[PDB]
C-alpha cells in the first residue's frame, strides 16, 4: 500500500497537517485513500 505515500496524499488534499489525526482517519477508512478524502 505504501502508507507513507497514502499519508502524504491525504494531508496534501485535506489540509489536515496533524499526523496523528491523519493516521487515525486513514485507519478508520482501512487506509483507502479515496474513502478517507471524500470523508472530510
Amino acid at each position: 500500500m505504501d502508507r507513507e505515500m497514502i499519508l502524504a496524499d491525504f494531508q496534501a488534499c485535506t489540509g489536515i497537517e496533524n499526523i496523528d489525526e491523519a493516521i487515525t482517519l486513514l485507519e478508520q477508512n482501512n487506509w483507502d485513500l479515496v474513502a478517507a478524502i471524500n470523508g472530510v
